[PDB]
C-alpha cells in the first residue's frame, strides 16, 4: 500500500507499510 502527504512549510515525503 502506497498513500502520499504534504505540508505548508516546504516538506514532500512518502507514507509505506
Amino acid at each position: 500500500m502506497q498513500i502520499f502527504v504534504k505540508t505548508l512549510d516546504g516538506k514532500t515525503i512518502t507514507l509505506e507499510v
